[PDB]
């Protein structure tokens, strides 16, 4: 409706922005010819029907934003620069990458306060910043389609899904082994 | 173009980037809002270099007061329909938080000798980088179409004649700048009718 059309507005806005204000960080890493720990971000706003049920702000992902990293070594790169900024506070960070959920997702959260100013006033809102690798979103952005194709998995779906997440992270922990063994192999002999 | 030229400006990028983005995003509120927006055009530019070194020639800056002194290496501009729409864009700029406004300029009521006509505001904008915060300023010029006609216009002569015009380009310089002026006016004179019309359908 128009009701609910008014009170997104503003995450609307804040998604908008923090997708370009998170897209010129890695502009400003290869204008500086260095290695970018963002690779792309993307973000959406929660669609009411997801809303609704789950309200009994401190609902903290209407606005949401999803930045990719090559690496897991890259996430703290990430958190430290968003310390750093001065548009925004942190609220809350969760490390569900060190400590996965239990269908296999994993993702370093980030909440916080943002700012949008618009032509009735600034109004502040909390905004949800999801960091992951690669190939976490490659897991999440398929398990989310499923899911929402779906309705709950029947358990044997449920087990496949935890097994690909589990192959999933064995993988960026070897990629991350490769890009330590080259390094390695040039900095000490 | 050098490699400390473009740190230097990087910034400047930037802060024109997220304030053009910023200032379109006034527009479309409005219109979401099913209202007509004062603001029609919204342009920037970052100064270029030579025009950089000019102006610290001729008003004495040096590269360590160069952020400090020289308030348009970031510079807007942004397009309004009524003479009267500027403070009422000024007014929703005095309601942001994210800037500061540090000096205003009203070339409208105190229309310049040559016949310019502009109204522009200097704030103070930070922009968050990988190197931390860093603060600038940005110089944003609100200008009706006629004016801004005529002042782009000027500026373009005056970069060759620095003052010095022919006879015949100056007449019509003042001519046009009269004629610029008086079509504001005459149409300043039925504003609020046109405005009133304005409300009922915005396409
Ligand atoms: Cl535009």
């Amino acid at each position: 409706t128009l009701e609910w059309e008014e009170f997104l507005d503003p995450y609307i806005q804040a998604v908008g922005e923090l997708k370009i204000k998170l897209r010129g960080i890695r502009k400003q890493y290869r204008k500086q010819n260095k290695h970018s720990p963002i690779e792309f971000v993307t973000g959406r706003v929660k669609p009411i029907e997801s809303i609704k049920e789950k309200m009994a702000h401190d609902l903290q992902d209407i606005a949401g934003l999803r930045v990719m990293v090559q690496f897991v070594d890259d996430v703290k790169e990430v958190v430290d620069i968003l310390h750093k900024r001065q548009d925004m506070r942190i609220i809350q960070e969760r490390d569900y990458i060190t400590h996965r959920k239990a269908s296999g997702y994993r993702s370093y959260h980030v909440v916080v306060e943002y700012t949008v100013d618009t032509i009735n006033g600034a109004k502040t809102i909390l905004a949800e910043i999801q960091i992951r690798t690669l190939a976490m979103n490659f897991w999440a952005t398929i398990e989310h389609s499923l899911n929402y194709k779906y309705q709950d998995f029947p358990d044997e779906i449920k087990k496949r899904l935890e097994i690909t997440a589990r192959i999933a992270h064995q993988l960026d922990e070897e990629m991350g082994e490769i890009r330590d063994d080259i390094q390695e192999a040039q900095a000490l002999f």
